[PDB]
This record gives C-alpha cells, structure tokens and sequence, in this order.
C-alpha cells in the first residue's frame, strides 16, 4: 500500500469473550477517512457476531458505536451510530462470506474503506465489492462522540459485551486513509474459489445465475450462463446467454462471449436497487434467453447450446400457454407474425424466411433473416435501442439514439411474434470461441401448447451411439428432445409425473450402455428419479431418494456419472441444496451403483460449506484430470431478501478424496 498501518496485530481467537485493543489502536486514529483490513475465520459463526468494534462504553451512549458485523447467513455489514449527531447507518450485503472448503476454514479477506472526502463506505470481501453507498453526512467511525473501547470480537455498549463473536482475525491492519480501488486490487487474497463470469466483464453485465459445465473431447471444459442485466430476476428482463472455456483443466478461463444475445436494449452495468420499494422493478420491454443446457456431437464434433427464448417483455409468468407460436400447415409448423396495427396473427415465416400473408395466401415483400431480423425488398430495417435507469427514482426505459436491426421478437418490431416462451439452439464449430446465430426448434405438444422449459445444465449425449438428449419440463410431465442427426431435427418422448405445474427440472446421467437416470426437482421436498433402458423411449415410474432434504418449491440439480470406480463401484454425483428451509446447505452426494438392479446407495456427502450459507443452482464435471469442477449460485436466490447481488456464482474445484 502507499502508506503503512497505524495499527496492525494478528493470530486473535474470538472464542465468545472479546478482546480489548483500545491501548493499541484508540490514540492512533485521526483524520476523518479510515481502511480496515481483516482476514478473518468464522467456520461456526453465532447468529450474530461483531468482529470489530470501535464504542462508547459509557453508561447513556449505546447507541454510538462503529461496528462490522456478520451473520450466520453469511451476511456482512457494519453499523456507524451517533445519537448526538442523529446518525444510524446500516449498510450491509447477504451472501458475502465463505465458512469451510475442503474441511477448513476459510480465511476471508475483508476491506472496509471509510472516505470522508467522497462521503462514501465501501465494503469488500474476498476481492469483491458488496456495497458502496454515499451520504449526504458523513459519519467518520473514530468521530463518534465519545469513543472509549476498540474491540476485537464484540461491542462494548454500557460496558457490556454484545453481539459476542466465535471465529478468529488472523491479521487486522486500520489505517488513516481511504485506500484506493486499485490499491485495495493489490492485497492478498486467500479464496478458495474463483469467477468465471463477474461484473464488469465483457458481458456488462452486473449479474449471473443458472450456471452449466460440460467437459469437451478435446479437453476443453465449457460453460454457459444467464447474464441478467435487470437484478438477478427471471424473464421478463434483459438476458443473454455467455459462455467462457478453460483449456487447463479450469484453472483459467477465457474472456466470455455471447452464445445467444438480443439487442434491442443496451447491455448495461446496473446497480440494481435492494430496497424494499424498488427491488422488483424488472425490465418490462426487453426481449430475452433464459435457463441454458449444453451438449457435445460426437458425430459433427458440435458443440451445441439450446435456452429457452422470451420475447420482449415476456417471462414464464405471461408467456401464453395456449399458443405455440407456430401455426401448422400440413405436417410442417410456421412460425406466426402479428404486423403492425393487425389485431390478429395474419402472417407465417415460411421457407428461406419468406413472410407469407394468411389471409390472402400471397408472398409479401418481407423476410426474416438467421438472425430473425426482418428485411424489406433485402434491405435491412431497423429500431431504436432502448436504455435504462433509476435516475428520476423508479426504473425508466428509454429510448437512446441508436438504430439496431428489427428482430421479430422486439416490442418496436413491424413483425413481433407471440406472446409466449420458445426453445432455441445455437452451434459451435470451434468448441465455444464462436456461435451460430440461433435457430427456434419445432413445437412439440401441438398448435395450442406454449413450448416446453428447458432444464439447465448439460444435454446428454449417449456413449454407444449419436443420440443427444435435452431434458425439457411443462405442466404434468418431462418432455426430452431426442435427436439423433447432430440437432438437425428433434423429437419428444414424454414421461408423465405425478405434480401438477411442478418446475422438474431435471439432469440425466447414463448409468450403462442404454440406461439413463434422470433426477429432478419436485414439490415434495424430495428430489426424484425415473430410468430409461431404451436410450430415452421410453421411461420408469417416478422415485424418490431420502437422505436428502429440498425445500417444497425445490431447487435444480446437477448430476454427472464419474469415470473413475470408487470403493470398487460405478459412481454417480449430485450437487444440489440439502436444507428444507431455503436453497442452502450445498452438498455434492457421491452414490455407488448396484449392479444388480441399478439401484443406487447414497454413501458419501460432502458439505460444499456450512449448513446455514447459500447454494443454489449448480453445475458439476469431471475435469479431464478427474477433479471435478463445481460452478454455483452461492447464495439463496429464492429468498427475497437476496435478489441482485453480484459476483455470488462462484466456481471451485474438489477431489474425490476430498468428497470421501
Ligand atoms: C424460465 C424461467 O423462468 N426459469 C426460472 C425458474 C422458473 O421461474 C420456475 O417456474 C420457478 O422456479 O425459476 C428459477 C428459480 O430460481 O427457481 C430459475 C429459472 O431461471
Ligand atoms: O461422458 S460424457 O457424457 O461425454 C461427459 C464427459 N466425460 C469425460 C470422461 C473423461 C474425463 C472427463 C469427463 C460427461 C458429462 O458430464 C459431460 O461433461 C460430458
């Protein structure tokens, strides 16, 4: 750093009684701005637990204190409190800790930043910033009227210990600076795991969720994801879908890029408001890509991607479930446009983009592109881009002076398609440096069904033969995609469940030569299966395992089958949530198959890190190397109180030796 510390010490166990430093560190402090640097362990946190305290102890005062405090959520904050001055501020973020990895614990690296001359507190964990928030006061922590006690482990109110902590500060360095940005880009970390994709990354965009991981022939590993502009919310937004690789068994990873991307709003870095006012405000005219599943073709070499498709302002929650969005004529399906000012769908997209006229049966002067955009006697049209923002007080969106091809899924579109979710795929021909532009696939539950929902992940791709499988939900069953031609074209095969508009979401592994097991997400808290011996034909009734524990709503699961025999047996992992009271509790479940009927034991469990942090969505490969790569939501991304955090999927990498 540019200066050294006033006060630095080290090796502090925090065992339920707080230590004094006052001594050491009250005199020391002047000026209005000040840094605190901490590394720090809590792997068995109480509920709520101060590491460090700077108080008045005096009787009449509790209410002036500075504080940085941690819960057993994984939330981290602090408090600067005056009652003279009328001053209480609480500024915090869930979700910012790590407790264990591997059986240890994690040594986090915090930096607070106090700047009296930009009037900001920022607060850093792990190398990422958590919160940054400006006031018209600024409150100097070491300004509070009459501050007696610096306190390690606790606060020291009316000379009494509150919010006592468990854990230890290895090393805690304060200085009377505001430490750059850059110099803060400098300190030493102790992760135990890296990002893949992160705010302001060639995406821009400021949140991810709905991670994948596929291990490629060549040795490549790839991943996709959601690159969530609007907060981490679902369809309706803005979202594309990136993809980024590592060539060395996921120690690094390329600079992502875009699988599937629409650009009738700008890609923007948003700070999305977390108030309890503000927090749902949701892009409401973007079109989108949601929930991503990979797959490699032995046959072509192909690496190829489908995601569910929203066109503008349209998510899951409106999407029409009656309407395709294809119109059948003969045995082949079209996909309908509504043109400007029509009241009604009066138009197909027909062969070589073609735009046909229903009512007159007569080829008009338009046609859709392979990127759907439309063109009028060839010629490019186009819309103007809208941007957003929060500057008038509640979400705005705008347009910005910017012309961008008209895609038919735009809300500015001459052409605009239906209101209601499709599936798309895209291609790779040179294992994810490039994709194709995307194509919609065919309906497959009829004229008047609105498309299936892909599950994220990986698509399968069987070891004896070409075929590929992408497991897709809808109300009442399972429906996968088969295709045995490269993704050229695609059939279904049902498999009815037992819920009613249950979100199953499901991953499929092969257990032999024919044989896939599917497990999925349910409603009963349970996390089911159900087998194909026919290469996906056909399918079993539904079970259920116990020995793991899933909220009602559920949350994915992520499944593979290890190459490698352990304890002498065929192995088969799971990562998912084991908790029913939110999406945390992360584990990776080894089970071993019994070769006689193909039942499987869940023998091991391994605790990704405590029971209480978050973990929701996954992604789980085996690294060429036999390591296995973890890509996660780590934090509840459920819960309401969590929504818009950045740089929360993480990615890790663990041994089987590690996982027995
Ligand atoms: C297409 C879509 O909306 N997919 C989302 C899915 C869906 O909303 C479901 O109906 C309710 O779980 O939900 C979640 C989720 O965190 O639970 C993630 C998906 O991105
Ligand atoms: O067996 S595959 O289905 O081709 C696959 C990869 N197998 C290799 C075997 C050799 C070690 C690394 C993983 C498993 C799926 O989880 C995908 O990652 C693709």
């Amino acid at each position: 750093l540019s200066i050294s510390p006033i006060f630095q010490g080290g090796s502090y166990q925090l065992n339920n009684k707080s230590i004094d430093i006052s001594s050491l560190l009250l005199d020391k402090l002047s000026g209005e701005s000040q840094t605190v640097v901490m590394k720090f362990k809590a792997d068995k946190p109480n509920s709520l637990q101060a590491l460090f305290g700077l108080s008045n102890s005096k009787a009449g005062f509790k209410n002036n204190y500075f504080s940085i405090f941690m819960r057993d959520s994984g939330e981290i904050g602090v408090e600067i409190r005056d009652a003279q001055k009328g001053i209480n501020y609480l500024f915090s973020r869930p979700a910012s800790l790590w407790g264990k990895h591997k059986g240890q614990a994690v040594e986090n690296t915090l930096v607070f930043v106090s700047d009296s001359k930009d009037k900001t507190y920022t607060m850093y964990v792990n190398g990422i910033e958590v919160f940054s928030e400006t006031v018209d006061t600024f409150l100097p922590i070491s300004n509070i009227n009459g501050i007696d006690k610096a306190t390690l482990g606790a606060v020291n109110r009316e000379g009494k210990e509150h919010y006592l902590a468990k854990g230890s500060i290895d090393e805690i360095s304060l200085f009377n600076k505001a430490i750059s940005d850059q110099e803060v880009s400098t300190i030493p970390l102790s992760n135990p795991f890296q990002l893949i994709f992160q705010s302001g990354d060639s995406t821009q965009a400021n949140y991810f969720r709905i991670p994948t991981l596929y291990t490629l022939s060549s040795g490549r590993v790839l991943s996709s994801i959601d690159a969530r502009y609007g907060g981490t919310h679902d369809s309706k937004s803005k979202i594309n879908i990136a993809t980024s690789y590592s060539d060395d068994n996921g120690k690094t990873w390329s600079e992502p890029i875009f699988a599937m991307k629409f650009n009738d709003y700008e890609e923007q870095l948003v700070y999305w408001p977390r108030d309890n006012k503000l927090k749902n405000s949701q892009i409401s005219g973007s079109a989108s890509f949601i929930d991503s599943s990979i797959v490699e073709d032995k046959k072509s070499g192909k690496t190829i991607l489908l995601a569910d498709v929203m066109p503008a302002g349209i998510g899951n929650n409106n999407a029409n479930k009656a309407d395709s969005g294809f119109k059948e004529i003969n045995g082949h399906y079209y996909l309908k446009l509504k043109k400007n000012g029509d009241n009604d769908f009066r138009y197909t997209v027909r062969e070589n983009g073609v735009v046909y006229n229903e009512t007159t049966n007569k080829p008009t002067n338009y046609t859709i592109n392979d990127k759907y955009e439309v063109l009028e006697g060839g010629k490019s049209l186009t819309v103007e881009q809208y941007s957003v923002d929060f500057d008038s007080g509640s979400l705005r969106e705008r347009h910005n002076g910017k012309q961008v091809p008209m895609n038919v899924f735009y809300k500015d579109s001459l052409f605009k398609v239906t209101p209601t979710n499709y599936i798309a795929m895209t291609t790779s021909q040179n294992r994810g440096e490039s994709w194709e532009q995307f194509k919609l696939l065919p309906p497959f539950l009829g004229e008047k069904h609105n498309g299936t929902y892909l599950c994220p992940g990986q698509g399968l791709a069987l070891k004896s033969s070409n075929r590929l499988i992408f497991a897709t939900y809808t109300s009442g069953e399972l429906t996968y995609l088969i295709s045995d031609d490269s993704g050229q074209t695609w059939k279904k095969s049902s498999a009815s469940i037992p819920f009613k508009n249950a979100t199953a979401e499901a991953q499929m592994v092969e257990l032999r030569d024919g044989v896939i097991r599917t497990f999925f997400r349910t409603t009963t808290g349970k996390i089911a299966y159900m087998t194909s011996r026919d290469s996906g034909e056909t399918w079993s009734k539904v079970s259920y395992i116990d020995g793991i524990q899933q909220t009602s709503y559920g949350t994915q699961v992520s499944a593979i089958k290890y190459s490698q025999l352990i304890d002498g047996k065929e192995a088969v992992i799971l990562s998912t949530p084991n908790s029913r009271s939110g999406r945390k509790g992360g584990q990776l479940v080894v089970g071993l198959v019994n070769k006689e009927d193909d039942s499987i034991d869940w023998k091991y469990h391994y605790g990704i890190d405590l029971p209480s942090y978050g973990y929701a969505y996954s992604a789980i490969t085996e690294l060429p190397n036999h390591h296995i790569g973890v890509l996660f939501e780590k934090y509840d991304s459920w819960s309401r109180n969590e929504l818009h955090l950045s740089n929360v999927v993480q990615y890790i990498d663990l041994e089987i030796n590690d996982l027995t």
